[PDB]
């Protein structure tokens, strides 16, 4: 670590504090995250998982029982950009570009059997060129209140062997939030999160989600709410966008659209790559 000069604190991350730093050997500006052998090996595998829509893991430094992760640096996260665009809204072509790029990143990771598990606006980073990238990819398998807003229902219901579908759910929640300028399911406890999902999408049952009633944290005493139309949930999203969103928010993880199939969706027939106003 004597090769890095800290510039400023850029986040109180999930596993530790993230700093903007300068590498003295290469002159490179980086993001430095200060965090067992199982972890060293899994983290070392993430150094090979390179894609244009994944924030690059440059190096892993294990010294004096501390672990430092050196990442590519980007200047803004999607949370800040959404807050800055609250009065006007992010233009639909840019929302579409960002969703398309994030699905490309997820298709890549998922093809290598790597899950993110904690997608949220704070770990989606943007640049001046119109790119958006997934940050902290794979750190949840390897290792302030953690937000539950983007957590898939199977996780909330106690599935310990969940799938790549959890990342599609989180991304669907983020898509809805870009469109409406408000979080879709802002729960402040696990039960509040689950019941907010149920109030919008309907309480799940064996018809829509075979096996749901046997899940660990499923309770037959859950209230039975009717499902709402998506036209009420994400106005003024068009029918292609609503169709895609509905497929990203299917209850059954097996029915939920994959990232690769989502890329082929008609919503992306007119996708472009606009420059954001930063
Ligand atoms: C100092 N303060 C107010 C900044 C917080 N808000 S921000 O400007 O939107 C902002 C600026 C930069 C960042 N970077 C975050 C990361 C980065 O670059 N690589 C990473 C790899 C893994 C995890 C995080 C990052 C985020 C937000």
């Amino acid at each position: 670590m004597e090769n890095f000069q800290k510039v400023e604190k850029i986040g109180e991350g999930t596993y530790g504090v993230v700093y903007k730093a300068r590498n003295k050997l290469t002159g490179e500006v980086v993001a430095l995250k200060k965090i067992p052998s199982t972890a060293i090996r899994e983290i070392s595998l993430l150094k090979e998982l390179n894609h244009p829509n994944i924030v690059k893991l440059l190096d892993v430094i294990h010294t004096e029982n501390k672990l430092y992760l050196v990442f590519e640096f980007l200047h803004q996260d999607l949370k800040k950009f959404m807050d800055a665009s609250a009065l006007t809204g992010i233009p639909l072509p840019l929302i579409k570009s960002y969703l398309f790029q994030l699905l490309q990143g997820l298709a890549f990771c998922h093809s290598h059997r790597v899950l993110h598990r904690d997608l949220k606006p704070q770990n989606l980073l943007i640049n001046t060129e119109g790119a958006i990238k997934l940050a902290d990819f794979g750190l949840a398998r390897a290792f302030e209140v953690v937000t539950l807003w983007y957590r898939a229902p199977e996780i909330l219901l106690g599935c310990k062997y969940y799938s790549t579908a959890v990342d599609i759910w989180s991304l669907g929640c983020i898509f809805a939030e870009m469109v409406t300028r408000r979080a879709l399911f802002p729960g402040d406890s696990e039960i509040d999160q689950l019941f907010r999902i149920f109030r919008t999408l309907g309480t799940p049952d064996e018809v829509v989600w075979p096996g749901v009633t046997s899940m660990p944290d499923y309770k037959p005493s859950f209230p039975k709410w009717a499902r709402q139309d998506f036209s009420k949930v994400v106005p003024p999203l068009d029918e292609d966008g609503r169709s895609l969103l509905s497929q990203m928010l299917h209850y059954d993880p097996n029915k939920r659209i994959s990232a690769k199939a989502a890329l082929a969706h008609p919503f992306f027939q007119d996708v472009t790559k606009p420059v954001p106003h930063l």
